[PDB]
């Protein structure tokens, strides 16, 4: 099915054809890079490293820490514990 912008689903889950929006959002230093070539699926994006990144033309340092960085925050968000049950409540 099809979810209409509800809930905040896990980037692990992210399918490899939206990554690409939220790639070309961190920055333009970054929307050069072909995104949507890419297919990179989100269990991948939350598994990358600085050592297969280069695979896709990105050996710059610069532009693995503007990714890797904003990142860091999804594997957060995305890795919950045990939320099916019951998770943080913000309010």
């Amino acid at each position: 099915g099809s979810s209409g912008s509800s809930g905040m689903e896990p980037v692990e889950t992210w399918t490899p054809g939206k990554v690409a929006t939220w790639l070309r959002g961190l920055d333009d230093s970054l929307q050069d890079y072909p995104f949507e070539d890419w297919q990179l699926p989100g269990k991948n994006l939350l598994q990358l490293c600085p050592q297969s990144l280069e695979a896709l033309a990105v050996r710059s340092l610069g532009h693995q820490e503007l990714i890797l960085g904003g990142v860091e925050q999804l594997q957060a968000l995305s890795s919950r514990l045990q939320t099916e049950n019951s998770g943080p409540s913000s309010g």
